[PDB]
């Protein structure tokens, strides 16, 4: 039973294997025309003493 079990393991291929995984694709998507200006207001605080 021990020799038979060892022979069946080699014939079946029982080994510490890992299922492979595929690769992901890049998300290079086209942009939209929703542009915003970089304008900003100025400060109005007074200097300290």
């Amino acid at each position: 039973r021990e020799v038979s079990s060892l022979k069946n393991k080699l014939r079946r291929g029982d080994l510490p294997f890992v299922v492979p995984r595929r690769m992901a694709r890049k998300g290079a998507g086209d942009g939209s025309d929703e542009e915003v200006d970089g304008k900003a207001d100025g400060a109005e605080a007074k200097p300290a003493e």
